[PDB]
């Protein structure tokens, strides 16, 4: 009953959602990547200041080397992200 | 304005909140690591199983091997937790 619990949910949530635009909802594009990360974190992950940047992060993710970008390796990275967000917040501060 | 925006934010909110009750809220100890996943995924992660389980699970978080967890590195974990705990569902059918 727990945040958290309804938290994990959520990611599934929205990646069910979005994932599903394109391709297989289980799998994850690159443009798909790019809209999430650039919608819901338009501020925080502004990828817009530099599209080349986004092809690095997805290299992360691809840790297969297929070039293309599985959920579970998107997860792994999305944790590292929200941590780096504070370090937005700390600029106020 | 994403669910995913919220999502990052309840985290960091749970994790203020629970690591706050003992040493730094920054630092997440054994004992609190243990009631945040016992109690926000009492049932997906259901430690109480096993018990022995717990030191395992503290053991991979620890990267520096100084036998203290950081959220750091607890929030790399949890995003394959929570997909782990998809595997719960999957047993539904
Ligand atoms: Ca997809
Ligand atoms: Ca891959
Ligand atoms: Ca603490
Ligand atoms: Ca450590």
């Amino acid at each position: 009953g727990s945040e958290l619990e309804t938290a994990m949910e959520t990611l599934i949530n929205v990646f069910h959602a979005h994932s599903g635009k394109e391709g297989d909802k289980y799998k994850l594009s690159k443009k798909e990547l790019k809209e999430l990360l650039q919608t819901e974190l338009s501020g925080f992950l502004d990828a817009q200041k530099d599209v080349d940047a986004v092809d690095k992060v997805m290299k992360e993710l691809d840790e297969n080397g297929d070039g293309e970008v599985d959920f579970q390796e998107y997860v792994v990275l999305v944790a590292a992200l929200t941590v780096a967000c504070n370090n937005f917040f700390w600029e106020n501060s």
